[PDB]
């Protein structure tokens, strides 16, 4: 591996930088619809391009993020290994459907968006499908 | 009202849930990579149908949140229409070259890390680029 990462500035500015690539491939790809519905297909073109460029920054920033013996940034836990890795996504799903989008809907139905709120328990019972998915994998491995 | 979002706890709760579910999309088809060299394409496959769900929520937070009037929350900027969109992408670029990179490169080297600050000169670099190319986009919509 590299050398150690852990306590430096620069740890942080990795994982801020995964997230900043991170939602840029998205809004990118999600921008290039927009251009295809309304004619643009060089524009389309350029904008997916261009999002496989966010794709390698993000891939680069997890290279040197687990090199450097740090974190996932989207859950606190190592991805060095595969098994590891498993268990980081199953971390995170975990996370979305026991805590996160349970609160998200609660919140959307008090605030008066029930629509929102439908979306959000849509997507809880869909991460608990996920992490379900995903402990099967590491069940697998672990085998 | 479903379509004035602006300034409650569900507009966050969207930004939120975007930045993870752009974050999960990433980090599964990293792993799946692993599967890959491994041999174990039934994960490595699992791992990118979810992934594409993590796509599906990502894209449809930004729906909620452009049908709710709130702002791109990368940039805190409009993502209406296309313009507005290519605006958005123009302004997040503009901050990670001229700020946000040179920055994290010049505290990579300060702390010992030559090869870190070395990427993320080359991804200041890249991002110069990307900005002059969502610059031309906007240029053609305008009419050049
Ligand atoms: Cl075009
Ligand atoms: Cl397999
Ligand atoms: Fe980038
Ligand atoms: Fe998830
Ligand atoms: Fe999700
Ligand atoms: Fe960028
Ligand atoms: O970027
Ligand atoms: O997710």
């Amino acid at each position: 591996a590299m050398k150690d990462l852990k306590g430096t500035k620069t740890a942080e500015n990795l994982k801020q930088g995964f997230i900043g690539e991170s939602m840029a491939n998205r809004r990118y790809l999600y921008f290039a619809k927009r251009a295809d519905e309304e004619g643009y297909p060089e524009i389309a073109g350029l904008l997916r391009s261009i999002a496989e460029g966010e794709t390698a920054h993000a891939f680069g920033h997890l290279d040197f993020i687990r090199q450097g013996g740090l974190t996932d940034p989207a859950t606190d836990k190592p991805i060095g290994t595969l098994e590891q890795m498993i268990e980081s996504a199953i971390a995170g799903e975990t996370y979305e459907w026991t805590q996160m989008y349970p609160g998200f809907a609660k919140v959307a139905r008090e605030e008066g968006f029930p629509e929102v709120a439908e979306w959000f328990e849509t997507l809880a019972r869909a991460e608990k499908s996920h992490a379900e998915k995903f402990q099967n994998v590491l069940k697998q491995l672990k085998g």
